[PDB]
């Protein structure tokens, strides 16, 4: 890992080399690597040298305090590295406010609580089709056989795309988030829109009620939409489509896949998966973006200069032990499940609603069917962290005789 030379207003004793791409002891789980930034010797604001060189916000604390701070800690910027910050141009996320609030208003409709509603019906027959079809083999690749296939092809079918470029767009989406190295970030975003431009153009002459034709064909401040701004709305919906719920339901299935005692709980207490759909998404957040600095500031004792990055992970905040007491441990009955996994500030996540009605489905109808499974033996689940974190592959085993027509 490169280390950039220490600018001269970072003093010394606040280094620490942390590479959000790379953290140190990733088997043991991608969080818990997160979270050596949260061990004794860990000051609450460090400089890391990797990736360009930028500060990070370690404790849940300062991560809120700096997202409800757009006058200091701004959105034009938010990836890390800067290269890729620089190049990100998605809407509504790189808009501050009060610019960024008429485009959220439009990303919210297509995806909102009325649209997850019109397709619950989809989302529980695609979830029991791919389950029933697994359930008799004993075994599956959980992350290709069903991680995958339900988040994306619901989100194909809400914006009318043929799943067919599933391969494509996957692979852009993945791009942005755990880069291999063969596009910059730029690279594979011009190549999302360029897949994007003509389906966007076809339909401003031919209307579907499909979420592209509602941006392509909306407006904000009483004036249409243009071109420009539809394909980077647009592109925000297809990465969030395709590489959010996808990698969270992998840790989650990991999970329940060594706890017998979690299983039984759901399964027993139907009315208890809301409930553990929010300790889950505490224990196994997976994102991670950042700010830039508009000005100097002096930030609970540090000084951050105007045009510094700053990495605010949301993942942080619910792992840390001031937030939540045995941070790493999944209570379902816990009192109060503190956590940002979906963001705070003005950029709460949209698509929540859509990913917390694909999750509790998932643990629905699984458990109906497949109560009693294990990971297959001797398998290495292999971890991956980025923008958004994930896992490679999943094989799971169990007992065909014990599983469930339902
Ligand atoms: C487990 C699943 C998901 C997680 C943890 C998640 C996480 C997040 C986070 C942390 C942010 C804030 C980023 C920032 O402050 O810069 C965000 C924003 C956003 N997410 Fe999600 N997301 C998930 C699923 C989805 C899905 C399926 C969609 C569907 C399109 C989506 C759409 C959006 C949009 C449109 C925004 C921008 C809101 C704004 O900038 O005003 N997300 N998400
Ligand atoms: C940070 C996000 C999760 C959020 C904005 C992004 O670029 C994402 C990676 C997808 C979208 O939902
Ligand atoms: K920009």
């Amino acid at each position: 890992a490169n280390l950039a030379p220490l600018p001269p207003h970072v003093p010394e004793h606040l280094v620490f080399d942390f590479d959000m791409y790379n953290p140190p002891n990733i088997s043991e789980g991608v969080q818990k690597a997160w979270a050596t930034l949260q061990g004794p010797n860990v000051p609450n604001i460090v400089w890391t040298r990797c990736n360009g060189g930028h500060w990070i916000a370690t404790r849940g604390r300062l991560i809120r305090e700096a997202f409800e701070d757009p006058a200091h800690f701004s959105s034009e910027c938010p990836f890390i590295p800067r290269e890729a910050g620089e190049a990100y141009d998605f809407i509504p996320t790189s808009m501050d406010p009060p610019e960024q609030r008429q485009f959220r208003a439009l990303a919210s409709s297509v995806v909102g609580m009325p649209v997850v509603d019109k397709m619950e019906g989809h989302i529980r027959e695609l979830a029991c089709s791919l389950i029933d079809n697994i359930r008799l083999q004993g075994h599956c690749n959980f992350t290709e056989d069903f991680a995958e296939p339900f988040p994306i092809r619901i989100f194909m079918l809400l914006a009318g795309l043929p799943d067919k470029d599933i391969p494509h767009l996957k692979y852009l989406s993945d791009q942005m988030t755990r880069p291999d190295g063969s596009m910059t970030f730029a690279e594979a975003r011009d190549a999302l829109y360029e897949y994007l431009m003509p389906i966007i153009a076809e339909r401003k002459l031919k209307p579907c009620t499909d979420a592209i034709s509602v941006i392509a064909n909306g407006q904000v401040n009483g004036r249409p939409i243009t071109s420009d701004e539809a394909k980077k709305m647009c592109g925000l919906l297809l990465v969030g489509g395709l590489d959010t719920v996808v990698n969270f339901l992998s840790f989650c299935m990991e999970f329940l896949a060594k706890s017998p005692e979690h299983r039984k709980e759901l399964i027993e207490h139907p009315e208890r998966i809301p409930a553990a759909t929010e300790e889950l998404l505490r224990r196994f957040s997976l994102v991670a973006d950042g700010r830039i600095l508009k000005s100097d500031l002096e930030f609970h004792g540090v000084l951050l200069k105007k045009g510094d990055q700053i990495l605010l992970p949301q993942l942080l905040s619910g792992l840390d032990e001031r937030e939540n007491a045995c941070p790493m441990h999944v209570d379902f009955g816990r009192q109060k499940v503190s956590h940002t996994t979906f963001g705070h500030g003005s950029h709460l996540c949209l698509g929540q609603h859509l990913a917390r009605r694909e999750i509790v489905t998932t643990l629905r109808e699984w458990l109906a069917r497949i109560p009693d499974f294990a990971i297959a033996p001797g398998a290495q689940v292999r971890h991956q962290s980025g923008i958004v974190s994930g896992v490679h592959a999943l094989p799971l085993v169990w007992d065909p005789a014990t599983t469930k027509a339902v």
